[PDB]
């Protein structure tokens, strides 16, 4: 058949960098979403506290296949 | 913990301007959503009728914290 | 009243071109969403197999009116 | 029939803010254009004099239906 | 000589897809503008009614040579 | 002479809307910068608390003439 | 292994519309290239002659897998 | 009063470079438009013939004050 | 009160990757700036020497609260 | 002399994150290209399998000096 | 060591074209700044008086190395 | 027939300005590519040495007709 996908936007966070934030966001998404297929980073930001990075914040679009 | 956020897109409307459209959209969003944290305006448009602005239409991304 | 809209993102697919992909995606969306009002194409991509287009993939934002 | 629209670009101005600049620009546009249907804000700028905003300047695309 | 061009923006519409909307818009443009040379699609949108595409709406920039 | 300008980026805030945030940011800028000439809005965001807008946050580029 | 891809840019053309231009460009690309995997449309333009579309011109990025 | 501006798009051309193309386009514009105030370059392109630049082509937005 | 922020642009560098470049840039910024609040990555580039990455170069906007 | 550069686009991949994908892509590029000088990340995407990141995919522009 | 750069934004002006505006802006910047390394043009605009270009205005980002 | 074009990216350089950089890049391209048809400037940058512009660097897309 011709599949249809849905694309949602999430932000993963971690003090431990860009990869960790990506992985953390996607891990949360996978808990309650099915048929995840791809992601696309929209932005990399972070929150600073006392001059240090408290959290990296990576905004992602996440695409998944819609069930019939 | 490391929080994960979800970002949805809504359009608020009002005949009474940009601020009123923002506030209206966000008020509707708050009724059913929880843990709203930020918004970002994507566009400001409007519908014209008889040469006057019938509604300002303000598209926003709205970020909220996901529950575990 | 002043209506509020929600805008989601979907990808329609078809081997039979851009229009067919748009129509297919929107047809799937219409099965489970109500009060669809507009769409906006975000991108036109496709997957190639053996040098031929296997599927056109058209990403759309789709706006609909929120119920009270 | 299948309508065709024309989209022009104007800048509305006012010392009294974004909404006033939008409304002012559109009011001028309505005097000499017919069948105005929508607008889209392109930018919000302003001119400063003696440290104060002398005019808000709101650039808009304005769409209208072409007559046959 | 060194030619100068003017670029206007129009929206073509059709229920019958992207190509039909492009062709329709350009056909209307050709009736009252001369020396049309090129177009560039700016966006592909559409209006939905009862879950179906009522009109594809294709916004184009259209360039033409200015007469002396 | 041929003037040179410098362009800085600031964020004005206010609970009372976009215009108030713009005006507040620019008022602060005017206290310590001279020869302010123009501004350009880069983004309109805000912070939400208990479902309400606590502050509108308007990011602006601000241009001023450099002294010799 | 971890694959590496190369992305080139081509323009397909046809008087017969967007899909035909895409297909034509990709067919030419396939003649000399191997392991084509995806495309992404960058722009849709066209050349006008005597008020009619002489060619649709569809610029695409085309990704393919690099051989070792 | 609060002035309203109109912004049109033109392309100036010259074999003799970017400045010459800008100046040429604007000179043509000035012949039939009044109260020209500013321009903004949108793109710099050119046509190549026998490996040489036949014309630089500079697309500009041109803003002018609307008369009452 | 209603706070005002200033946003500057810096480039952090490191041979040891994106996170290291971010952290390095921000560490330098913190030495001579106060009340750092957030950053936003603008670009990730790098310099190549003998086919290897000599430095990752991460351009960031950095926002901080202005003192009264 | 005045050097001329060529800029190509590649996608590096790795299951082990953004830096690893960058390094992998560039290592492949260096095998068959000479005088590599810089890169610029265009996008960070990835493929998901069973809810996990199978590969990070980092699209880069890569600039190199052309030989005479 | 790993250098950190700062990037500021300036506008150079000249009646004598794009190159002259660039050179003028950068010459002013060099008078008070140290370790200038690169620039990137952001926009080319100009002010028109009596139908002629009074000043070309070239906005640049200018990067320089921060001292320890 | 329906022609297909290929679009490559090059950077021309010169100490003598934007036009000279464009012309230099294109002259180098013409030595080893055939059927050059158009260019589009992507960016204007430069390298600064001792406070002066050592080279203007103009990145261009260059389109050419593919042979059968
Ligand atoms: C324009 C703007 C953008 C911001 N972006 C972020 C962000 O990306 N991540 C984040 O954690 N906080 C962000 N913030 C919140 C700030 O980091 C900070 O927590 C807030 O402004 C309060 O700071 P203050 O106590 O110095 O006033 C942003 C604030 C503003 C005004
Ligand atoms: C390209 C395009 C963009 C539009 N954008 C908006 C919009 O932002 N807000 C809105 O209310 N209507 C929008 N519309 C709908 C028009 O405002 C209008 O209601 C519709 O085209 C019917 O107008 P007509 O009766 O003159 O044909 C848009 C229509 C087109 C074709
Ligand atoms: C940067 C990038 C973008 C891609 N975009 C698409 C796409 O738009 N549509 C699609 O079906 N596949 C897309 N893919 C997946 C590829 O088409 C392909 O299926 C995958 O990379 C495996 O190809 P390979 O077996 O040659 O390694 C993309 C892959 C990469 C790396
Ligand atoms: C890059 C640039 C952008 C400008 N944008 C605006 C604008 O948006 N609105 C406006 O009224 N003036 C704008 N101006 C004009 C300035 O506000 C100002 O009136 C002009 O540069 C003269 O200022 P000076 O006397 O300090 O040299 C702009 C000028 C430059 C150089
Ligand atoms: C942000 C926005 C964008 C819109 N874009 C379009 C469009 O591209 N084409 C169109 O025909 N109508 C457009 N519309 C109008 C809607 O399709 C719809 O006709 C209008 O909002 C009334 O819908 P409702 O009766 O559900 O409130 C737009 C409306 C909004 C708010
Ligand atoms: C991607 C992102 C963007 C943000 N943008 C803003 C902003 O524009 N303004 C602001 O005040 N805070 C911004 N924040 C901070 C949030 O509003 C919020 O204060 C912070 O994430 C803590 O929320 P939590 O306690 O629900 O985890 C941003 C945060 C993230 C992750
Ligand atoms: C800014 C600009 C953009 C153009 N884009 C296209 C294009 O996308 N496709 C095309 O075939 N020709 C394009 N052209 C070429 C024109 O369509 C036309 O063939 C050329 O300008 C000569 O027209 P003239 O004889 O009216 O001067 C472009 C020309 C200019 C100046
Ligand atoms: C995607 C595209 C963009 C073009 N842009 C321009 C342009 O900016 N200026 C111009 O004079 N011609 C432009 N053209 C027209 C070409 O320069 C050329 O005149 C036309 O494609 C015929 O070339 P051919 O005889 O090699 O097929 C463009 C053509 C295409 C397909
Ligand atoms: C368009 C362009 C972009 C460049 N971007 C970067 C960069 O992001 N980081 C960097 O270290 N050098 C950058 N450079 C400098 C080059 O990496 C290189 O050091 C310089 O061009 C000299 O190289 P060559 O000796 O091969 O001529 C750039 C150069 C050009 C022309
Ligand atoms: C719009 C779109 C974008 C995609 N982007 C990527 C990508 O960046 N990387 C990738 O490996 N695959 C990409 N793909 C391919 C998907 O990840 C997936 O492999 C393909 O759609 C088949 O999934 P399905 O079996 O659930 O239908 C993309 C597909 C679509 C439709
Ligand atoms: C949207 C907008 C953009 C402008 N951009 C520029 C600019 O780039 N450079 C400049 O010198 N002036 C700029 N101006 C100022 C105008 O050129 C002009 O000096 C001002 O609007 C007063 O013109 P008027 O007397 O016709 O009302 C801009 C004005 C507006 C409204
Ligand atoms: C973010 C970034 C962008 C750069 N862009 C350019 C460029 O466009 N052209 C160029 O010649 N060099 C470019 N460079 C290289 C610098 O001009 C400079 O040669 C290099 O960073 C070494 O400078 P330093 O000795 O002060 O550390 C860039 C460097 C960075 C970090
Ligand atoms: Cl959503
Ligand atoms: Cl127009
Ligand atoms: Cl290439
Ligand atoms: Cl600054």
């Amino acid at each position: 058949s011709n599949h249809t996908y849905r694309v949602i936007e999430i932000v993963g966070t971690s003090p431990d960098g860009v990869d960790a934030a990506i992985q953390g966001g996607l891990a949360r998404a996978a808990q309650t979403m099915r048929a995840l297929d791809w992601f696309e980073v929209q932005s990399i930001r972070g929150h600073l506290v006392d001059g240090a990075v408290a959290h990296f914040q990576v905004t992602m679009k996440v695409g998944f296949r819609l069930e019939d």
